[PDB]
């Protein structure tokens, strides 16, 4: 009732909740790749994350590779046009979680039980979660209501192609994505692989919390990624003013920009229990840098911070969306 | 004759190499402000750089002020509408200037002499340089021909209304800046007055070349530079693409930013002798950090890298002007 966030995506709050939760007791499960939580009116697939260098990047320093054609044919780019890119290794591990496991018969039974469905992750299980949706999107019956994807902190997954062609098949709506004011994760794939990824994945997998000694993190990582974010983010500002490709390629004396752009209607955690809510893809780049700059020093705090706020998604929308304060930039 | 730099800016190579000379001949020079410089068809007014904190900040963070409306009426703002903004040191030593000199005297001699004038300025002597050309623009009789502008490595000197102004009266295309890709001076000012201000002014005063021991720079102040660099430019992006004052302010939780903006024709070098002319100072803000981005490590190099270059225009230039590859990206 009333001007409420779950009545501007069209999820309940209690959902969000029940999904955030599920999200973070997918991970480390016995290893299976996603649990199914069954509520009043819903089904809720949860996808773990993994904390393995190999699964984030199959060569250095973007791991990337062409969207599956076959697998997501709505993906397409016409004709000749330069054809949407994805993390290979994201494409490669959900494709076998479809050969190996019965998804596709789940969710064709929870869907034939009159239940919505939802497809959830934190931190790389929201990749799992992304393409699980846009396939699913693809087989769709005519009659079935559209599943919805919700992630926390969760890496970027394709380029502007990519972005653009969900865009284009007015699918972009259906993903709500929660990112922390100075979570990294949103931000890490805006840059080259670290030659300490596995380090970084350490620190940021929940199981290191039960460790007796503590991992330390890899010294700078956090301004590291910042400044590759701010880069990408410069390079899009620049494109939109008329600079030209190869012309940015000499200002930058030729080095490699990620590919990767974030897609879908962005929830950001600002802090107080607020929330920012926008959905220009363009918007949400600018805005993954302008929120998450540091005061003081911050050189032996961000560190701790930033882990804390990545692992929070769940203590941070129960008090925000319990008691809400929400701002819309394109609604 | 051809398709030459100089006839693009419509000053001679010559002239833009004398007045790099000029500009680092004035630096400490008995303590006068300027020098006048004559050779044939020319004036050119050389403006000593000043490395006293004082004179760059009058108050932190920003020391910055109304421009004054007496002195520069062309310069104000329609109405009640928001009024042009300056560096108060820099107007009140270019004032002092005028008041304890007859430079005004001197500039209409050479006028009545045939020659054409040009204000001149490396490193901080280019706000003096800037605020001379508008000055005698304001009181320019009708058959005078315009002034001219060049500096090296100059700070900012006005916020966006203040540029505004100068585009608006037609003005913009006198000024000439010249940019080194690592120089941190042209980028300074987009961040608040550092608690070393001083120790960096040391660093790059040219007399600290003489000294039997070197100079320290203080630690990390490139990366601290080129941080506020970026936080400025993507504010500007996010304001281009819609978002609003407050809403920005309290994405990046309510922190001042700088006032400072490029205005006037930018020319970068860029290396290997190619020089980057643009106009347009949404695009100069965004050059401004996307070019000075830095590989490898750059922790124990970057400091006498960025001197050097603050300190090189004459020898870029005597090259890059020589044997051309010049690129225009709005022209």
């Amino acid at each position: 009732m009333g001007e409420t966030l779950g009545n501007r995506i069209r999820l309940s709050e209690e959902i969000v909740n029940r999904a955030a939760s599920q999200a973070m007791r997918a991970h480390n499960s016995a290893g299976r790749p996603f649990l199914l939580d069954k509520t009043r009116g819903f089904a809720i697939f949860a996808f773990a994350g993994s904390w393995l260098s190999d699964d984030w990047f199959t060569h250095p320093p973007f791991g990337e590779t062409k969207m599956d054609a076959s697998t997501f044919p709505s993906l397409r780019s016409v004709g000749n046009d330069e054809v949407a890119v994805v993390n290979a290794s994201f494409l490669r591990r959900f494709k076998a979680i479809l050969d190996q496991l019965p998804l596709e018969r789940e969710v064709q039974k929870v869907i034939a039980d009159r239940r919505q469905v939802v497809f959830t992750g934190h931190s790389w299980g929201g990749a799992m979660a992304i393409l699980a949706t846009l396939y699913f999107l693809e087989k769709a019956g005519p009659n079935q209501n559209p599943p919805r994807c919700i992630t926390f902190g969760s890496p970027l997954v394709g380029d502007r192609i990519f972005g653009h062609a969900v865009r284009r098949e007015k699918w972009s709506d259906h993903f709500i994505h929660f990112v922390m004011r100075f979570d990294v994760i949103p931000r890490i794939m805006l840059g080259p692989a670290s030659t300490e990824h596995q380090q970084i994945l350490n620190f940021f997998n929940p199981r290191s919390q039960f460790y007796r000694e503590p991992l330390d993190p890899p010294l700078g990582f956090y301004l590291n990624v910042m400044r590759s974010a701010s880069s990408v983010a410069i390079h899009d500002a620049c494109i939109l003013m008329g600079c030209t490709n190869p012309l940015l390629e000499t200002l930058r004396n030729f080095t490699e920009l990620s590919p990767y752009r974030p897609f879908g209607t962005y929830i950001f955690c600002t802090g107080n229990g607020k929330l920012v809510v926008l959905k220009n893809p363009d918007a949400v780049l600018q805005i993954l840098f302008y929120c998450a700059q540091l005061s003081q020093e911050e050189a032996a705090e961000i560190a701790q911070r930033s882990l804390h706020e990545h692992l929070a998604y769940e203590n941070e929308l129960q008090e925000s969306l319990g008691m809400q304060n929400v701002v819309y930039l394109d609604s």
